[PDB]
């Protein structure tokens, strides 16, 4: 398991725990020198479970599909949530299952349907290290509406700094003070995927993609990605979705 306390956290330990999210994802095989995610995983050894600390001491327990770092609900003292959809659904049969009660929340946990709950884009929402103590406050008792929005900060604070070097400093930017996400950190968030199977298939092209990525840079200008060369392949993405899950 991996446990991060955001008392006494700083830039540093933020990213060590980072650092230990990343090595807890199994992987038999590296491609271009990115670690390849597992295509699939059997029983309870396919979740994660990350013990979070807010600034108070109070913590709740996040479990995480190592297949693709997807969260898939969480527990918070005796009652445990998990989103709803099919594999969370799944994943409620290996973890948290000495919980008192479960709950299943109205909604999937795709960026698209936790931004209609959570009443508003991610690109208005703030986050950082203060937004992540705020967000497991938040979860700590129930509000659907609420943990909409404290899961938005979740994932990203967590799982997609795992899978991006940018989104991890980006986040260590905020460590005292939130600010909502560059328009840089939302796009390469929206092509994980993408990018992971361009990656893949380049593999026996040389290194050329198949199909180009558009991302939208550091400036926010409009930037196209066709090859491994390029940064975002060598000191960007720190994880690939395998392809027998795209
Ligand atoms: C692969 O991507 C690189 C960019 O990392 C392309 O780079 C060209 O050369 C410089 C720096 O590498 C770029 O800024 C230029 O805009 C590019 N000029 C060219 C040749 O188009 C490189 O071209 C790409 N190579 C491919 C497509 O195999
Ligand atoms: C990042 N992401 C995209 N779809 C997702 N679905 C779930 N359940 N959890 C996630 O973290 C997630």
């Amino acid at each position: 398991d991996v446990s991060f306390r955001l008392s006494g956290a700083d830039p540093s330990s933020y990213g060590m725990f980072i650092k230990d999210l990343r090595n807890a994802l199994p992987h038999t095989e590296k491609v271009y020198n990115i670690p390849l995610l597992l295509p699939s995983v059997s029983g309870a050894g396919r979740y994660l479970l990350m013990h979070l600390f807010n600034y108070d001491g109070n913590t709740i327990t996040v479990a995480v599909d190592v297949t693709n770092v997807y969260i898939m609900g969480y527990l918070a003292l005796t009652t445990s949530y998990f989103f709803n959809e099919p594999a969370a659904d799944l994943a409620s049969q290996y973890v948290f299952r000495s919980a008192r009660r479960k709950i299943t929340l109205p909604y999937s946990g795709n960026y698209e349907r936790l931004q209609i709950a959570a009443g508003k884009p991610r690109e208005k929402i703030p986050i950082g290290l203060p937004a992540l103590d705020t967000a497991i406050s938040t979860l700590l008792h129930y509000d659907s509406t609420a943990a909409a929005g404290a899961l938005l900060v979740l994932i990203q604070t967590t799982a997609e700094a795992a899978r991006f070097k940018y989104i991890e400093q980006q986040i260590q930017e905020r460590a005292y003070r939130d600010e909502v996400p560059s328009s840089a950190t939302i796009s390469l968030e929206n092509s994980w995927s993408g990018l992971s199977k361009q990656i893949q298939l380049a593999q026996g092209n040389n290194g050329v993609f198949r199909t180009p990525t558009v991302l939208v840079d550091s400036k926010g200008n409009r930037v196209q990605i066709t090859n491994v060369t390029s940064n975002v392949v060598t000191s960007n993405i720190q994880l690939l979705l395998n392809t027998k899950n795209i």
